[PDB]
């Protein structure tokens, strides 16, 4: 099973490659999917101009592929962007965050002038919530926030041992509603000590790169 | 004479004190005075929570514990300065770069009481720069955004918030309506905090006038 849903990632990071077309500062996601991705970006080595990474794991990886890596501050703005997602709605709204670097992903997607997310078939769902929502916070305003979300109905797990590249820590929260990604998104926003939510969806995906479980793309 | 004003202010704040509590301490010189003022109230101070590591300092060289909010919970009384305070008790906050903290300890609080000097009264807020607190990679994308909306932003060279952050000096914005900006700079991607304390504002503004009277907004 884990075989399989392996191969649908790298044909959905394959497909997206493609998109790599003129010579561009391409900005790279993180997660096991963009994994797949950063392998195959060797064969568009003479396209990519500037590589900027929305995480420390990323980087080392583009760096161990002998790609160099440029702070965004000084690659300015990012042509496109390709990241992964834990989940995927009918309208390109995104949560992402499971593997922690959800702060600079958003961060990146803000600054990129088109943002392809590429998933296998499990990720893509009717209404965001099942898989639980991460929060990076200031760890201050943990047991803090923690309460605010528990006023929401949401049920806020801290994810232990795990600090993020800007030095904070997740909530993961469970049972909430998000039929209204946008709304909720722009709520969590205004909670104070909350740096940033999982919940893509003001900025969502420009493209998303689908692979079925039969092994087509589909383009949503 | 302003040194003068801001322990008064301090002073008259610290009376505030009456029951044993678990009290927030802010940030910055008018709140160093009311650090030294609180060896009068240990009795009535169980637990001390501090929104900066410089405030935290302070309080244990003087023989406080400081406690984690985390394993405090919820703070009685909050003190704290302010840069600015408006006629409605809304503030521009972060002029020593605590802004991220002092927000959360506001947020956290049942009550929050401003301590202030005169200079620092205005009818509209904007004049002193309002500092955001930004993830360091973000720094040029929310300047380009600031930009847009007609400020002025100007990078606080060889500064890192306690957080791990860095801080943009915004000149020249119309503070009219500081609920809205406040929740408009919220909403900014990379954004950690802004300055602007106005969805909660002050509960109560203790000002030391410049004929040392004590004036409570
Ligand atoms: O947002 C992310 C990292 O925070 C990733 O894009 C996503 O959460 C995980 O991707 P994958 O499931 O392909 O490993
Ligand atoms: O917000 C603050 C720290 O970030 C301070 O409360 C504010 O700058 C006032 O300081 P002072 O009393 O020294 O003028
Ligand atoms: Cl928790
Ligand atoms: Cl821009």
């Amino acid at each position: 099973k884990k075989n399989n849903q392996d191969e649908l990632k790298k044909l959905a990071a394959t497909e997206a490659a493609k998109s790599i077309t003129t010579e561009i500062t391409l900005g790279v996601g993180t997660g096991s999917t963009v994994g797949f991705l950063i392998e195959e970006l060797v064969n568009y080595r003479d396209k990519i101009k500037t590589v900027v990474s929305s995480s420390e794991d990323s980087t080392r990886k583009l760096k161990a592929l002998g790609f160099d890596v440029v702070d965004l501050n000084y690659a300015g703005e990012i042509d496109l962007y390709i990241d992964g997602a834990d989940e995927c709605n009918n309208h390109k709204e995104l949560i992402k965050g499971g593997g922690a670097a959800l702060t600079r992903e958003k961060i990146c997607v803000a600054a990129a002038k088109k943002f392809i997310c590429i998933i296998d078939e499990s990720k893509k769902v009717n209404t965001l919530g099942n898989f639980p929502l991460p929060i990076e916070v200031i760890p201050m305003a943990r047991s803090y926030i923690a309460r605010q979300i528990v006023k929401l109905g949401g049920q806020p797990v801290y994810r232990e041992q795990t600090i993020t590249d800007n030095g904070n820590v997740i909530l993961d929260v469970y049972n909430l509603k998000i039929d209204n990604p946008l709304k909720l998104e722009t709520e969590l926003n205004q909670i104070t000590g909350v740096v940033t939510n999982g919940i893509f969806a003001l900025k969502p995906a420009d493209t998303v790169i689908m692979a079925t479980k039969d092994s087509n793309i589909v383009v949503l």
